[PDB]
């Protein structure tokens, strides 16, 4: 089912939309433009807004579909279980193509930001059909970011240690002062003159205050560290199937510590990337320069 | 010296404040005669970690129990910006100085947590001062941060959660310093109850003073930096004297390494077992752990 929401009222010209899915979960989703479909999936902490300066151009080409991840922004956030099953990239991949499925589109090309190029990755292997090409954006594969812990890697990225602490640790610890934490995990992304904005900010506060996002996010880290793994090593001689591209900040963190193409090199058949003028989130750094490499690559894709 | 009271938890220990030569001044509590047995906590306790074995060690000899600088109720001074002030070389003189100050030449030292990363370094840096040395649920610094693998940095995650930029870690525990008191001790015993809700408290009183989480940080960033220069500086040293390791076998440490085989490397006579518990024996397994120091002692001295 499909219930409307009303337009968007941080990126004109979309559509805010209530979609239903057939494993029983709704989920927030904003949609623009006209011709093939293209996904552009966020990660932690935002939502789908993240995309708002990139969004409207790239509907001049495509049917652009901006969901919220499960657990995240206004999509359905379903208590978990033990295993941590509920907010793996297996069933958070299986909600998009089911949304996908419930929108009428059949092949779509994919974009995944941080916890969005994690799902992509799984999606483009669980789905090599439906998916005609991938760009995952300053991310290097789960698997090869625990498997190189050292020193540097805890240090550097320690909430990939302290997130998925048994509950209630980190939840309780974020709920002393959300604003802070949020503070941390999007000024430290930045750190060049006001990528975000107050009254973008500020949304992106008003759906982390909620403890059921808290959760769904210690959930999905305790997933990566975990479940995550389990289904990772069960299909490792696998290989992504469509043109893989790769987008991160040469300023951001695993662009100063890894060769960011090679560590997809044994995940994908065909890869591809460069680093940005920013730091992690090129939409909202440096919206111009995302797009066109975004364009470029989309194009190429026959 | 200036008399603070009779111990409120240690019977037949006085509490003093102590001006060192430079110019800090630390807790001690201090009971018993004979030869000099100093008995140094770690985080996040205090002295009071000591209460249960210590009047028995007092038997036969001088207890000395100080609170590092930083914690308890010592001098917490300002620290410096490459953490120098709350190294292990320094916090190691304040030691030395301590006993320098007491009257007292060479000494028995047992360490637990942070007070046996002292012990290392107070051994390599004044090994003529220490008769013998036990250290307690530690594998050497240098050799746990060169092993940091994913089950070590999700264990002990906070060793790389202290050592975050001023002031994070800080504000953190800042916003609810008993949740975050009570969680380390919780990990940290496998004994339940082993900490009393009074020992507990006394435990609090000093970990909301804020002068205390900055400098439990600083020590911590301490051993990710400077430490491990000291370390590498003089990597060839071994400790001469003898040395005991005493581990809980159902902790981390134990579980992680071959603790003994972790100590061979850096010193030349060395011997240890498990005990039945997790972090802390001194409070967990009170019985087992003075009957182990006493044989070591007695065998040593
Ligand atoms: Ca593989
Ligand atoms: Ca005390
Ligand atoms: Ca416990
Ligand atoms: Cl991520």
């Amino acid at each position: 089912t499909l219930i409307e929401c009303g337009a968007s009222p941080f990126i004109p010209g979309f559509a805010l939309k209530d979609v239903r899915l057939e494993n029983g979960l709704t989920v927030r989703v904003a949609i623009g433009g006209s011709g093939s479909p293209l996904v552009l999936l966020h990660g932690h902490p935002q939502n789908h807004t993240t995309w708002r300066k990139v969004a409207p151009t790239l509907a001049q080409n495509h049917t652009v579909i901006l969901p919220d991840l499960r657990g995240y922004g206004d999509s359905d956030k379903p208590t978990s279980d033990p295993a941590h099953r509920t907010y793996s990239k297996r069933t958070m991949a299986q909600d998009i193509v089911m949304l996908m499925d419930a929108l009428g589109f059949s092949r779509f090309a994919f974009v995944g930001h941080d916890r969005g190029g994690r799902v992509g990755h799984r999606l483009a292997l669980d789905y090599p059909d439906r998916v005609t090409c991938c760009t995952f954006i300053d991310i290097a594969p789960t698997a090869t970011m625990y498997a190189l812990t050292d020193k540097s890697f805890a240090t550097r990225y320690f909430w990939w240690f302290f997130l998925i602490q048994p509950f209630p640790l980190p939840e309780t610890m974020i709920a002393h002062d959300p604003a802070f934490f949020l503070r941390k995990h999007i000024s430290g992304q930045l750190k060049i003159e006001g990528a975000t904005s107050q009254e973008a900010f500020n949304e992106y506060l008003r759906c982390y205050q909620n403890p059921e996002m808290i959760h769904a996010i210690c959930e999905d880290y305790r997933a990566a560290a975990t479940i995550d793994l389990d289904d990772d090593a069960a299909d490792t001689s696998a290989r992504i199937r469509c043109p893989l591209q790769l987008l991160w900040g040469g300023l951001g963190t695993v662009g100063q510590l890894y060769n960011v193409v090679g560590t997809w090199k044994e995940k994908a058949l065909n890869v591809q990337g460069e680093a940005l003028p920013c730091g992690h989130s090129p939409q909202e750094e440096c919206p111009e320069y995302f797009i066109q490499k975004l364009q470029s690559f989309l194009h190429s894709v026959l």
